[PDB]
């Protein structure tokens, strides 16, 4: 029974003039992690710690808004199925804050104009921004961070492509077409503290991510995140590690690679005595891209259709 998920330092791919043996070591480590656990800590990404802390501060700033203002940009009011804006708690009573055992989020993605023909299609459309927050304090750093997340997942994808079975003869750029005009939702999540009830409580229940790559920024604090490892049937805890992101593969990556890279069930247990924040970035990818199974098996899957199928099947 493994006690931890692996750590991968990708400095060799971020820094200049790294040896080919160092790069190959990165490739092998990431490939093994993603084909065994579907999860790993990533360090060496080069994103300044001040930028990461600024993102968590944006999460806290948004949550501090009163409920009526947040509800003003509720995801109910977004365009079509773009799913942008404020995702409210399941229960609420007051303008300020959250009831225990609840959560809220701000969700934003790639900015697509309202008059664009694709606007309102799945995960595609204009963002909703809270008008009371100054741009220098919210929208601007979030969009700059989104730029950095896009660069990071492109590097991750190149490492993943170099880690596929050699008999498949996959180029290092096999995944790159998913990163053009992609669905890239990011959430600023606020979890309330646990309640006093004497039953297990979760910030997120048992699930898989549906997309390609997920990039999670955690806040210093209690362990929430756990990863289901089937062979030993055990939940691996994923504590916060300074400087790292938690990376995991989603269902679309698992489909694309014919099961070689695993999309693992995970959950967040609520052991927080105070509000906790997190910021996951999700590469779903170009919703219209037709992905052929990389083992040459001739199977074809459209990213948007796959994710909508997963949403329709993930009901109860
Ligand atoms: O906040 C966390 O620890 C993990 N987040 C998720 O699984 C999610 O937002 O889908
Ligand atoms: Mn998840």
């Amino acid at each position: 029974p493994p006690k931890t998920i692996p750590i991968v330092d990708i400095s060799a791919f971020i820094d200049d003039n790294a040896s080919a043996q160092a790069k190959d070591d990165v490739v092998k480590a990431m490939s093994h992690a993603c084909s065994t656990y579907g999860f790993f800590y990533l360090v060496g990404h080069g994103i300044p710690e001040v930028d990461r802390q600024q993102v968590l501060d944006c999460a806290r700033l948004f949550a501090s808004l009163p409920m009526d203002e947040k509800m003003g940009i509720s995801v109910s009011k977004c365009m079509g199925q773009s799913f942008r804006g404020y995702e409210p708690p399941a229960l609420q009573l007051h303008q300020e804050g959250l009831l225990p055992d609840t959560k809220e989020a701000f969700i934003f993605g790639r900015e697509v104009p309202a008059d664009h023909p694709d606007a309102g299609r799945f995960s595609t459309g204009p963002n909703q921004w809270p008008s009371s927050l100054p741009d220098s304090e919210f929208r601007i750093p979030l969009l700059k961070y989104q730029e950095k997340m896009v660069e990071l997942v492109k590097v991750i994808l190149k490492i993943l492509a170099r880690g596929l079975p050699k008999e498949w003869n996959c180029p290092p750029d096999v995944f790159d077409a998913a990163t053009v005009e992609p669905s890239i939702p990011m959430r600023l999540l606020h979890y309330a503290p646990q309640s006093e009830e004497n039953k297990k409580q979760f910030g997120v229940g048992d699930h898989t991510d549906f997309g390609n790559v997920s990039v999670l920024l955690q806040e210093e604090g209690t362990v929430g995140l756990e990863v289901w490892y089937p062979p030993t049937e055990t939940w691996i805890p994923v504590p916060v590690i300074s400087g790292s992101y938690v990376i995991n593969m989603g269902d679309m990556m698992q489909k694309w690679t014919a099961g070689f890279y695993r999309s693992a069930r995970h959950r967040v247990v609520n052991h927080n005595k105070k509000s906790r924040y997190s910021a996951p970035f999700f590469l779903n990818g170009n919703i219209d891209l037709k992905c052929k199974a990389l083992d040459g098996s001739g199977v074809e899957t459209v990213i948007g259709e796959h994710i909508r199928q997963r949403l329709f099947e993930t009901i109860g």
